[PDB]
């Protein structure tokens, strides 16, 4: 593990401290280093316990005077990498560019060491295990540290820009996924002009992206605004208002089935969901969501209020019949039951209802053959993600679906106690209609706080309230086993006192008494310990809790609509058939221009 | 007392104003002095109600020319100490230094006075009483008010530094418990080197601490983190990243049995509190945390748990015989009794429960035994000394353990109602396993958080509920002591009145009323009065304080957390054997170091 990297730096911090040879390197004494090269004895292959050179431990230790009267000793000490696990290999030029040193890689590419060798190593790639990320060459180094007169020289001996690597980056990638973006971005517009004299940009990686997308996904806005400039062509300015107008050859991504929208509205970091406030973007999501949106989902959300009032007219009307035996005993009430199939369609009035039943049982099986294809397409982990793009409102369409389908085998088949389905059915299809809050301007906040305080908070809080019911449930339940339950009901067997104590832990049901008999003598006392410390202070400090997470959300409310508006837009687009969507944005080709589209907009900014 | 000292200096202020020849001195009149000086009659020995001489008020009050023509007078005077109770004895040398005049401690060394004498005075040892505190010698003196041409011209003519002191502080101790951190620390430095020429910092006090452990229980980070920077080694630095090793043979303390983070997480001040986020103790406790701690902690925590169910559930059955008379009158209500020892086990049912009740009463001795011999080694304040360290969690498990040993005596030998213990235990037993929250990251804070409001904020407050209810409760009592109990049964006796009416400041219970029969008057103004000034204001306000109180708390949970983390973890580690838990960090006998142990770390941090 990382015990084992402790271990091997110690060992070859010794191994170095052992020998005197490559001990003169870091000690930079030229007369020892003189009596030693006098010798012939003193070999020129001395190893450490890593797979080391006398090059590597005098270029690392930033000693070129020292280097140079062993560049004398064999030309070959440039050119052997190391061979061994953590680092696989690599030459004096990994080391070398990395300290900046300008004639110590003078010498090496005077002496002739390989421009382009790949190392691949245990500390090069990508993983949280390690610090930094650079890529598997020498050009990729010098890029990224930011030294132009290196990159500049090192591309003068050679080393193609076009040179892929494991996991496919180019240093264009590799540029867009670092930190420091103002310093890099002006070396990106230098580096892009050398290969000018398919292009660089449009070749993916083996995930699929372009450095486009791939900007986009990893959320950077200074360099994508930066990117954007390139594709700006500028109208007529007059006065203060200007206008200008857009490509959007690669923004929609027309043909491709993976888009760029549904990409960047679907990713793991936060600063991403921020970049959807940028100007050529944003006018277009709210021109899509103005003209187009708005009446489908309203009329789907009408059409499915009108289904659901109509199961719970055809569920309200279900046949009974008149029991058979009387009761035999007391502690019973029931007096009708579930009526038997052969008997119960007879009248014109028990006619009706069964096309009602006809139509939720059709309902259900086309909502239940429409989302089941889906989770095929991308995976069962990411069609329950998070919470912009509706995942719990997701699973419980289908628990309903499967419910009010078991519902029909329960009653085909003639059993008893078909209420149980149907109950949980009836609760949940009036609790699933609350997702078409999304389309409003003032309630899409209200079902994401309701959402996150009901998954983060209450379940991180119920096991001390859990505790705290069940110990004073058992005590109350231990002093009354010795009384007539005719004078005071409650705390009979053990589960009547457990639910009775959990009702009386919220305060809805008030405090039982009697004032015709006596009580005992150990109920006053606990149940006044209990009022104290269970009823006054654990239940509002929940509610503060709850009014502090409210106060986080409450902010940025403006920020938060306008991802699930444009997740709810895409996932919309996609699903609905072809002939009722249009093409967006201006055709360019019976006005000049050749086979592209276009956006344009105005800005009154200038003064 | 404080009145004493008033007392003592304004006697000695009115006897320097009473004799002219040391008059003269403040004065600092030449022609008077050299008048008084041509008199044989004007003694040498004139001296004040507390302990003096006319050099110690010519060098009080600045004046060094009126002090040259005394030096001439005798050179004796440079050697007298004072002889009172307040300053016990003080030469001119610990005068003359606090006030920085070159010269006339240049004077005084020409004429030979005591390079080093200790002065241990009423004002001259630490307390609360005083306001500075500097130690008992020249050199003391010399290095804290910070004149560095004073101390080397005091070191050269002698004054070893290696000199012990009432209390048995050094100079490097007194140093380190000063405020202005930032000029003593190149201080000190200076100050350490002119002995180097045991060392110097190994020798303790009589408290038992070394200056490094004194810095770490005071709480001062500054000089901590300098001093730190002198077992620093550096390994190679490439790049932007560096890779360190710290030496680890003073912070762990593996030999003594007083270890370091046990003495500076249990410190009265806050500020010590604060050291702990300095990296190479932070990385230690992490790393010592996040590998060993967590599965011991469930596995004790799951364990305790199964022990817990098994004892309710064999609570729950306990015999019960049918009652052997009937009752003789209403108002009571009791149908079962207490079974009898020999009819008790019969039955194979019965025979089961048996090893459940060995089970609990071997559980009980045996966590009895292991708290009470901890409270011998340290002391009973310190063991129950604050909320961090868990002492309101360590006395419910002896008061549970007593109370369920109780209950076996109170069984054998056929006594009635044993219903009481086994009640206080039943809901004891099942508090007190909220002490396993310590070891998650969600709810220490809450656990902290109710533990201040129930110690800290009602018991402050509970007066005014108290007495609030009490004159109501008398009031609602004498005005219906003259009706029937039949038609309403509150208030009845004094008891249940009181009883009844805290029932109703807490809106558990509802209001009592009939509309049968008719009330009389003064009930309806006095319940109203009772309504407004009790239940509406006097109630909000006390969950306005609650709110007000999670507020400051719940800003430094992630600071708070890490306290309770270390602290389980150094309890944990000295309680557990020995074989369980290995060393930590690392070996550097074989990598050619000699018997030492150290830690390594690397950091992003240059560019
Ligand atoms: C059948 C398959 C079932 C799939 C179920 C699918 C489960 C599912 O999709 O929702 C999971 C839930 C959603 O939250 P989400 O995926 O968006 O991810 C973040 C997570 O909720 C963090 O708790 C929040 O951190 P914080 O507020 O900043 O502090 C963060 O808010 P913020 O960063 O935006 O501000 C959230 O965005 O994430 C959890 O909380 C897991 C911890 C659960 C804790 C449980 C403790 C017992
Ligand atoms: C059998 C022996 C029994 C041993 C019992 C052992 C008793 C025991 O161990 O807890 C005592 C309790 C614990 O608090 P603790 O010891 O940590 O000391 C501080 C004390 O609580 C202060 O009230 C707080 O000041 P403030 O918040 O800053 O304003 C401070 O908070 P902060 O500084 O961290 O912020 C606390 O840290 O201290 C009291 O309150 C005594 C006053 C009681 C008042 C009672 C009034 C009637």
């Amino acid at each position: 593990w990382e015990q084992y990297r402790d271990r091997v730096n110690m060992l070859q911090q010794e191994r170095i401290r052992d020998s005197p040879l490559l001990q003169a390197a870091k000690e930079n004494d030229l007369r020892l280093l003189k009596i030693l090269l006098l010798n012939q004895s003193c070999d020129f292959q001395q190893r450490g316990a890593v797979g080391e050179t006398a090059l590597h431990v005098a270029a690392l230790y930033d000693n070129l005077e020292a280097a140079t009267l062993l560049m004398e000793a064999a030309p070959e000490l440039a050119k052997e990498p190391a061979l061994c696990e953590p680092f696989v290999g690599q030459t004096a030029l990994h080391i070398a560019v990395m300290n900046q040193n300008l004639n110590l890689v003078r010498a090496l590419l005077a002496r002739g060491a390989s421009v382009s060798a790949r190392a691949t190593g245990a500390a090069f790639r990508r993983s949280p295990h390690n610090l930094i990320y650079y890529g598997e060459h020498p050009l990729s180094f010098a890029a990224c540290v930011g030294s132009e007169e290196i990159v500049r020289l090192l591309i003068e001996h050679g080393a193609d820009i076009r040179a892929q690597d494991s996991l496919g980056n180019t240093v264009l990638h590799i540029l867009i996924l670092q930190p420091n973006k103002t310093f890099a971005c002006q070396m990106y517009n230098l580096l892009l002009s050398y290969d000018e004299h398919q292009s660089l940009e449009l070749v993916p990686n083996h995930q699929g992206l372009t450095p486009f997308k791939l900007a986009g996904v990893e959320g950077n806005t200074v360099m994508f605004q930066h990117l954007m400039q390139k594709r700006k062509h500028v109208q007529w300015t007059c006065g203060p208002l200007t206008s200008t107008l857009y490509d959007l050859t690669e923004i929609d991504s027309w043909g491709e089935e993976l888009s760029f929208l549904e990409l960047v509205v679907s990713s793991k970091k936060r600063e991403a969901r921020q970049i959807l406030e940028q100007t050529p973007v944003k006018e277009l999501v709210s021109f899509k969501w103005k003209k187009y949106g708005r009446p489908y989902f309203c009329v789907l959300a009408s059409l499915y209020i009108l289904y659901m009032i109509c199961f719970t007219t055809c569920c309200i009307y279900r046949p009974l019949k008149l029991r058979d035996d009387n009761r035999t005993d007391p502690r019973d009430i029931t007096i009708l039951q579930q009526k038997l199939l052969q008997e119960a369609y007879v009248t014109h009035q028990d006619n009706i209802r069964l096309v009602g039943e006809l139509v939720t049982v059709t309902g259900a099986v086309i909502i239940l053959l429409l989302e089941i294809p889906d989770i095929f397409r991308v995976g069962a982990s990411r069609y329950f993600g998070q919470t912009i793009l509706g995942g719990p409102f997701h699973v419980i369409i289908i628990t309903y679906a499967s419910l009010v389908l078991l519902t029909m085998v329960m009653r085909l088949t003639n059993m008893n106690g078909e209420v149980v389905p149907l109950s949980f059915a009836l609760v949940l299809g009036w609790c699933s209609v609350m997702y078409f809050a999304r389309g409003f301007q003032m309630l899409g906040p209200f079902t994401i706080m309701i959402q996150k305080m009901i998954f983060g908070d209450l379940m991180r809080f119920c096991w001390l309230m859990a505790v705290v019911i069940l110990g004073f449930a058992s005590a109350f339940h231990i002093t009354f086993q010795t009384e007539d339950p005719n004078n005071l009901g409650e705390f009979s067997d053990y589960p009547t006192a457990l639910f009775s104590t959990f009702e009386l832990f919220l305060t809805i049901i008030d405090g039982p008494a009697n004032y015709s008999v006596d009580l005992p003598f150990m109920y006053c006392i606990t149940y006044a310990a209990f009022a104290i410390i269970a009823t006054l202070l654990m239940l509002n400090l929940f509610i503060a809790m709850m009014g502090d997470t409210h106060w986080r959300v409450a902010q940025e409310r403006d920020e938060l609509w306008r991802a699930q508006v444009v997740a709810t837009t895409v996932m919309l687009e996609r699903k609905m058939p072809r002939f009722l969507w249009p093409r967006s944005g201006i055709c360019g080709y019976e006005y000049g221009l050749g086979d592209r589209w276009f956006l344009r907009v105005e800005n009154h900014h200038d003064q």
